[PDB]
């Protein structure tokens, strides 16, 4: 490839992902930083306050219950968000249907933590396009294992940050991580594998041209999906463990069907 | 109001879903069902020993009526699933009150799956087991006490609504409009329904001019036919609380007992 192709391409991507996600992270990082300020829940009462302020649907019997659910509700919202944005990948589209659907059915979940994020600091958590603020410490601190099912998010996401990627760095990456060509079950893994070539070209001059003085951030950037790959395999384990453990759990057969 | 070039996205991206979420495409049916082809031939079921030997052709206990009944809930509650997933991938569904979601399937699928049934018959019968399998609409007729006319209906629809030769790329925005009906009992925002509405029915006005401009007003046909699904479905659930009352041996599936609660 040319530089200046590599640049196009880096430019078109930063581009759909900004219309594609609500809350940059350019944004996000503005609200944290108190840069209109959010609402924050700390505890049991502020969060009754909440879901009367904003109204949030991912909200609204048990707290503990209803705020897992709640990560389900914005998880399903987030997927649509990344399959949208998988679509401006050049070359995306022209793939074999059935490995459109494998790549994300694989790449959304590691590709929800690391947007996660953007929006995480070491006290808490954005939500709901960034109007609220939901506290480390009050998550950390829920019972049974909805605690240490919301603890492992926040570790990754403070050593992550630590990189300071920008949007148009998290563009490229997003869009390295669904082109992987070792997805199960792939039938024609030579194009995804060419367009993965690509973007990994345009992430290394991006990184090079946008953190000049940060040494092999390539590099140590590409070992963080080691990280996102056990993240995510611990992250499953955990949801079967709910699965076979909560009687509370069962809900609407439908809304089940949606969350499946 | 969107632009033509912003509909045409929304026209692709939903036919792109509707390909990615049902595995009998409309297109795939008239296939076998035209045949010509020796790859693609069904096992044709019309008798009580033809079914016997059909479920050792087509892998497809108690009385036949009954394991015929049982053989359509089974694909009903696929049809549930299938649907569920198309419906995720309409643009602006997954970010409404969850209780409208919930309320927008329980009362959609059903006149989606009369819709889409429609794909896999012709007047003489219907494909079954993924195409591997046809069973006759005169079979099905036959069958005994209240179950003979449970099957026939669907037919009397089929053949109707295939008369307006759709496509897959046309029924995938139609049954996406079916979907999001702010009309529903219960829904509690009607306007953020109504607004996906109207751009999937501006996307379908325009997708059926270019695809069937030799069609005069196809889409207001299609909607009268609507008019239709919604009169079926009530005739069918009033059936199978005739059934629910007269075999308590039956059993019905819980997404399918939801539904009609
Ligand atoms: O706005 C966003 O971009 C956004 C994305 C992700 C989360 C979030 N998801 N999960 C669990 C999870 C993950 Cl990590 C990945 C796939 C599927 C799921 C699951 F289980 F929900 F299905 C979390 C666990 C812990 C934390 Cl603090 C966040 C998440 C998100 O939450 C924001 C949120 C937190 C609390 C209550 C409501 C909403 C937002
Ligand atoms: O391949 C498909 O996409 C497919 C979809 C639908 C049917 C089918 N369902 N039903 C009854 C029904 C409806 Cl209509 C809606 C909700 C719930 C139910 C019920 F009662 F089963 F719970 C039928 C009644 C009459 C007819 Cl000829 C077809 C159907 C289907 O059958 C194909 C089929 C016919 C025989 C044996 C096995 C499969 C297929």
């Amino acid at each position: 490839m040319e530089s200046a192709d590599l640049r196009a391409l880096a430019k078109h991507l930063y581009d759909s992902y900004i219309k594609s996600f609500p809350l940059t992270k350019a944004k996000a990082r503005a609200i944290l930083t108190g840069k209109k300020s959010p609402f924050v829940i700390y505890d049991m009462n502020s969060l009754m306050m909440g879901e009367d302020k904003i109204k949030f649907k991912h909200i609204t019997k048990e707290v503990a219950i209803r705020i897992f659910q709640g990560c389900q509700f914005r998880s399903v919202e987030a997927v649509q968000e990344i399959t949208e944005y998988a679509k401006s990948i050049p070359g995306f589209v022209n793939l074999d249907l059935n490995d459109q659907v494998t790549l994300l059915k694989y790449g959304v979940h590691e590709i929800i933590y690391t947007m996660l994020a953007s929006l995480m600091n070491k006290d808490g958590v954005l939500i709901s396009e960034g109007q609220g603020f939901m506290t480390r410490e009050f998550l950390k601190s829920l019972r049974k294992p909805f605690g240490d099912f919301m603890e492992p998010k926040f570790e990754f996401a403070v050593k992550f940050n630590a990189l300071e990627l920008d949007d148009s760095d998290l563009a490229i990456f997003i869009a390295v991580i669904i082109l992987s060509g070792d997805r199960p079950g792939l039938l024609n893994v030579k194009p995804i594998e060419d367009i993965q070539d690509n973007l990994l070209q345009a992430l290394e001059l991006q990184l090079k041209l946008n953190h000049p003085e940060s040494s092999q951030l390539f590099a140590k950037l590409l070992q963080k999906m080691t990280d996102l790959r056990q993240i995510v395999t611990e992250h499953v384990q955990l949801l079967q463990v709910i699965k076979k453990t909560e009687t509370d759990m069962s809900l609407h057969p439908l809304l089940q069907e949606i969350y499946k």
